[PDB]
């Protein structure tokens, strides 16, 4: 792809972090941590999964970012709705405002209701992020295999502004803690 010239400096948002998220100082990084992270409760932050967003919010043009998922076994990761349910159980969907994919139990898959299985040869160490908001397009790319695409959310009723979105996955195996880094410009 010729996305990376729309390449934007995403930042985390402590602020909507479930309570147990460890932000770096930078907040270009967040991990799962062992606890509890001894913040306040707030009506942002997500109580029942391990998500962030990012500070960023868009409600035009065109953006691209990377993240980085080296050695991780679950993750949720894409762009969805500033307005979206933070407290209780949900799924992620258009429906209900989010366009994303994830890993889970060895497969991929997008998160469309219900979801679409992915075919991704090459395991992907970092994915690539771009953001059509006047197209209606969010599409994902594969940097680890030549920025192969990896899906295409079409004709998308954003319907607000948009935030970056993330999911460092569950910690029940022990092989997941490994952090979701955003990549350099
Ligand atoms: O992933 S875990 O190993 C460590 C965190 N716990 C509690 C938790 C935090 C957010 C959602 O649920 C689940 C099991």
């Amino acid at each position: 792809h010729h996305h990376h010239h729309h390449m934007v400096h995403i930042t985390l948002d402590r602020n909507t972090a479930n309570s147990w998220l460890i932000i770096s100082k930078d907040r270009r990084q967040v991990r799962m941590g062992d606890t509890h992270q001894n913040v306040s409760d707030n009506k942002e932050r997500f109580s029942n999964y391990p998500m962030v967003l990012g500070a960023q919010r868009f409600s035009s043009g065109k953006m691209y970012w990377e993240v980085d998922v080296t050695q991780k076994e679950a993750w949720d990761l894409g762009v969805c709705r500033d307005s979206v349910q933070r407290k209780g159980q949900f799924s992620l969907s258009p429906e209900n405002g989010f366009w994303t994919i994830w890993l889970w139990q060895d497969s991929y898959e997008a998160g469309t209701s219900p979801q679409t299985t992915l075919h991704i040869q090459v395991p992907p160490c970092q994915i690539g992020i771009f953001v059509d908001y006047e197209a209606g397009v969010v599409s994902f790319y594969n940097i680890t295999d030549h920025g192969s695409l990896i899906y295409t959310f079409s004709e998308c009723v954003f319907a607000g502004p948009l935030r970056p979105f993330f999911n460092v996955g569950f910690n029940y195996s022990g092989g997941n803690a490994a952090p979701l880094k955003l990549c350099p410009l």
